[PDB]
């Protein structure tokens, strides 16, 4: 059988994507150092390749020059590797030894941490020479926002421990977290030059487009990702909350996605309603936060699909059709 | 003495503008072209020139291959000398030859009308020049869009007349119609080759995008006009309308017209929040019309300003927000 | 070791500029392949990893999406040809290899059949991408694809002949059968460039072709540590046996052809005559394609391990 | 005749579509209403000079130089055009003396011992100040000499024409001769330093002198010269000077205009035949050095593609009705 999937690629995320051209340069430099960092075999490497996280990063900063554009590569692989040790590794059921993770991790921003190798922590060693780059060409205040962004990740990410071991509106508010776009905006931040002042960051609205990008990403995965979990028997993820919830069937479950896919588009330009202008000089980089916030989103999207994440080579007859056999 | 004018440019007017890379082709082909069709002295064309529309047009629709850009530049023209007749010209006062202008102009587009010659009737012959264009490469259903905008602002110089020989809600209404920012979309329509099918076109919020953008217009024009309007003691513009009725000074006066440029970004995003999905392949050309929307605002703006139409130095209001008087 | 040469010099040293379409052009195309030739997984996926796309798509920067997607297709299909004489069936038989021939040249405008997927999947390709071409090319234009070709499908035949049966006999029949003749016509074809056939049979655009193909042939030479296969039939062994070089001696003489086509080039270009700006502007754009099925052979052999696994022979240069 | 034939002059390199820099629109709002506040230009003049719009001309030799960049370009054309005119129609035409101190006080502008002038104190100096104090920020020594040596090249060639001038000898009959004093009063060679800059090209010296490279700055040089030539005839006879191209042609080997203006056609067609030449004896010095050689190699193109399409679509020549020559090939004479 199948279900009639939603279109995703709707409203804001209809435009035709711009990728950054320095693509092919970093991809080459980064997937490669992550190899040699992280000892990857032939096989291993390939396959990391394949994943293509160089692709995702080249959307959310189409124009970040080709050095950042490396960070922004090896700052994927970095989440990538980081949180497989909450999902599936030695941390996926251990609330104590989670919390002195991020902490550690924590640390190496600004913070007391030892300068890692390779050889001592391939992982933190990753971290620390993002965060090097990052603080090297930010301002102070930008470097406390990119540290604040990523506490919001690892603060859901030790919620997700202690559920673990140890509600749709509960389900987004974790997801929202541990998705990582929160982290991911900082970067881009970073990759498009974008400086944003801290006062109109914080305003509702641009919050609220935050919000609504990581909402894109989570509910475009869960879409995305059924027949994947369908195949592994998984029961955490959205389809299965809500099919559970009332008894609906799958098809039922994916229209209510749907919906609410719908419902970020409406968010988004109810909350640009409500955001003041502080003038051309701040308002040019808002829309290029603005544009950022859509980036993320929009290139997961079109990540997911390209990649074969969840659907195979063959995913892109789900983008055409809307059907997602079973 | 001076006033402080407000930010222009900010929210969806702060972006870099995008501009046609087809400008200098088409500048350099429909420039000496009206100049010849009009018979322009050699003066007279140089201060058209100058005036360049084409600046306009290339903001408009700024990927549109280089003989649209150049009926684009065409229409320009022909608006500009259009509208002038009745502005200011021999239709001002004569609301029955302003309606048999309208009449002889509008047969143009399938109707009844002959051929124009440049020799027999040069601004008629620009319009059916740039209407033939259009119907080559455009639906039926594009065309009378196309027609219907244009009475949209044909009808509001038929209501300018009657007042000419005869409140700031009748005034924008008139403004909206007669500043010509509803066909200026058309023709970017057609510019740009986007064709969004006319039950979404028709869709509330898509008319309100429209109509903000034609907002923006009358209100930019209206605030960078008040020094060349103070010299010549023109005294029906918003400004000296919101002076009169609220008992304002002008620097009170000129932040109301920002307050009200204001509200147009909120009416803005308050459209598109209640702008439905029509899948994917609508919604891309959507997004196209929303971006010509605001790029015949943005245009009319950075236009304004590039080439001194109302301040000559007026870059320096620009940086300053001071506009001496 | 051997320090190869730098072959980013001259007209090789520009920034390549790659086809913003690659992206959407690589996701139709390789899953297409994979269908149409029933790869395994695994197969499939080490198809994709060739990404003969990034290759397609800096011959034609401009090409829009569909045409990128031809010439996506027609790089699978002249892998998949070019192997059945390499390698597979027709390695050492002539008589096949003709036969071959023939019936794939009777798909442009002969008198083949409506080739499937099923009943001959490398032929069906090949047809799918005529239709194209023909669907949007000129008569000159079509007899230009056909006629290029040719001189790849003879060349072929002479290398089988070669197989069952002097460094100019050697570049010679690598001009021909490397394909790069019938890749400039591809590339024709997909960023638009109709140059008229008597130009184009002027002697210096042949050359800059001749020039483009030299390129290409010399830096497969170089690239290909891999020939750890024991093979003996390339440019190295024979310049080493010729003239006792050793090994580094004769990568600096193979450096010294590819600086020697650089000079052609340029000889070439200067005896081109000029038909007026009108024709010219297209003849710059002609000569740009020669450039970049050379620049984009160069870059693709480097970016996807073809040769090296290399990156870093790039930028120490073995 | 009442007319000529001219030749197609967008052919070979020339034929390519050119790219303008995006940055035009913004570089011009503020570079001429800059060199019309610095020079007090009046309503009129000011008027008169965004036409000239020499923006477009700095726009196509360098097309990705960023704003900045771009602005320091516009100021050193307007620059180049108001410090030549003292020399070829204003008060150093003939005057040696005053001509060598002028450009002696410019040269020391240039690191030498100049005071700081201001836009009251010295309007041209000022603004030459103005942008070698920008070249100067970004450039090494080494480029902070060509640009100096460039700009030396011209001013000695307008020190031989102010020379020439007061000497009172007949115009030259030898074309070597007037292609060699055009090529250093134009102001090409100039004009591609100040490319190098607008583009971040950093071509090392020694292969900056390789003849292949001097001969492709050459040929930019005569093209230009080449262009104008034809381009300016009919002009030149409304206005009865004497001393161009054409007439020397016509002089020495007794021709018509129409032969006259078939040679220079010629001498066009042969530039693009030195240019090959001269990149077929380049050497290559590897993928980093190359690299910027070719974008060198372009900014010698692109200048002498900028003069072509700038001074037809300015009118500079012709009018607004010059368009019509390049469509027909025909230029009617007074």
């Amino acid at each position: 059988p199948f279900v009639r999937v939603p279109d995703l690629f709707g409203s804001i995320m209809s435009t035709k994507p711009v990728v950054n051209p320095n693509y092919f340069a970093a991809k080459a430099r980064g997937d490669r150092w992550i190899a040699r960092v992280m000892n990857f075999n032939k096989a291993v490497a390939a396959r990391n390749s394949k994943v293509d996280l160089c692709f995702l990063a080249s959307m959310w900063a189409p124009d970040a020059p080709e050095d950042r554009l490396v960070m922004m590569l090896d700052w994927n692989h970095w989440v990538f590797l980081f949180d497989d040790q909450f999902d599936e590794g030695h941390l996926k059921e251990d609330p104590a030894a989670a919390a002195e993770e991020v902490k550690q991790t924590i640390a190496i921003m600004g913070g007391n941490a030892p300068r890692y190798t390779a050889e001592s922590n391939p992982i933190r060693y990753v971290f620390q020479q993002c965060w090097d780059r990052l603080k090297a060409v930010s301002s102070q205040e930008m470097q406390q926002r990119w540290i604040d962004q990523h506490k919001r990740y690892f603060d859901q990410l030790l919620v997700q421990v202690d559920q673990q071991v140890g509600d749709v509106e509960a389900y987004m508010d974790l997801r929202r977290g541990t998705i990582g776009v929160y982290p991911a905006i900082s970067l881009s931040e970073y990759g498009a030059g974008v400086n944003v002042p801290q006062h109109v960051y914080d305003h509702p609205s641009l919050q609220e487009c935050m919000k609504v990008s990581a909402d894109l990403v989570t509910l475009v995965n869960d879409v995305l990702s059924y027949r994947k979990d369908l195949e592994l028997g998984v029961d955490h993820n959205l389809m299965s909350l809500l099919m559970q919830r009332d008894n609906l069937s799958a098809q039922q479950a994916v229209d209510v996605i749907g919906d609410m896919v719908n419902e970020c588009y409406r968010r988004w330009y109810l909350a640009l309603a409500e955001l003041p202008s502080y003038g051309e000089k701040i308002d040019y980089n808002v829309m290029k936060f603005v544009e950022i916030c859509r980036a993320v989103a929009q290139g997961n999207l079109y990540w997911s699909f390209q990649t074969g994440r969840y659907l195979g080579p063959e995913g892109h007859e789900v983008h055409e059709t809307g059907i997602m056999y079973l």
